[PDB]
């Protein structure tokens, strides 16, 4: 019924690339902030069907989408403290207390994907947002697919993600369970998260960092900047065989994942 209400202005870049961009919108009257994610059609079916099955506090919200002949329109939940990949200081990563609270936000957001059947296939910093109170957010389904429905899991074998974050029987496998890849993009986040660094280019045995680690040789890099609780946790997660790795309610019941370390927001407080 307010006129106006509709009309969106298109303030700043948020993202380009291949499939298209991503612009940071805002309501001409309410001058309330959505991020418009561009698709230039000339898989979106498959994101945007994805989308209007979310709904979670640790996952981009999805408004709605709308058509304009060849180029989608797609209204998401506006992060504005950006990418988690901005937080982590390259060769040092970040605090372990903001580690651990990310950390617990990422495995909210998985165990609820999970739990609706759908496997995001391409979890990294640049991909997990943060709101104005620096939550969590999974964001970008465009990789995303349903592993599980009427209760029965289908097997996957499309090459989907990011070689250093991707898990090994992807690599050496025809076919995969779904959640463990998720489970170990996000330990290669919580390794970027408290080394700033990357272990390796890809999880193979050619691949020399790779190889050290299997050998257990922590006192080299990553490992060595991480403290022995989570690095602990990481020896459960970055497990070769996905069926001997730790699952997402063991992760819960770790010693690191349950340790008291990070205090609450900043709340303003007086003396006397
Ligand atoms: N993953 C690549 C494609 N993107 C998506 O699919 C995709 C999917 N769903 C949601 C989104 C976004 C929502 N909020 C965002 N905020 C944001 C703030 C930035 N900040 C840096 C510049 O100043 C402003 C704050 C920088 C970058 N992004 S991106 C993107």
């Amino acid at each position: 019924a307010v006129p106006f209400v509709e009309d969106w202005d298109l303030v700043q870049t948020l993202g380009e690339g291949a499939y298209g961009e991503v612009q940071l919108a805002v309501n001409r009257v309410t001058e309330e902030a959505v991020a418009v994610k561009i698709v230039d059609m000339k898989n979106i079916k498959k994101e945007i069907c994805i989308n209007k099955m979310l709904n979670h506090e640790n996952v981009v919200k999805f408004y709605g989408h709308r058509r304009e002949g060849n180029i989608q329109y797609l209204f998401l939940e506006y992060c504005s403290g950006g990418e988690l990949f901005d937080r982590i200081e390259p060769d040092i990563g970040m605090p372990e207390p903001d580690a651990q609270r990310f950390f617990h936000q990422l495995m909210a957001g998985v165990v609820y994907l999970h739990g609706i059947g759908i496997t995001h296939r391409d979890i990294k910093p640049e991909n997990l947002l943060l709101d104005e109170r620096d939550n969590l957010k999974i964001s970008d389904f465009g990789l995303a697919t349903v592993f599980r429905y009427n209760n029965r899991e289908r097997l996957l074998n499309k090459m989907c993600g990011t070689l250093p974050y991707v898990a090994p029987e992807l690599l050496k496998r025809r076919e995969f369970h779904a959640e463990p890849v998720d489970v170990w993009s996000c330990g290669i986040v919580l390794t970027a998260m408290l080394a700033g660094e990357l272990p390796w280019d890809q999880p193979s045995d050619s691949c020399q960092e790779y190889s050290d680690w299997k050998e257990k040789k922590t006192y080299l890099n990553p490992w060595k900047k991480i403290d022995s609780a989570p690095l602990a946790l990481l020896h459960k997660i970055l497990v070769e065989n996905p069926s001997a790795r730790i699952t997402i309610p063991d992760i819960k019941k770790d010693r690191w994942y349950n340790k008291p370390l990070k205090k609450g927001a900043k709340r303003p407080r007086v003396t006397s």
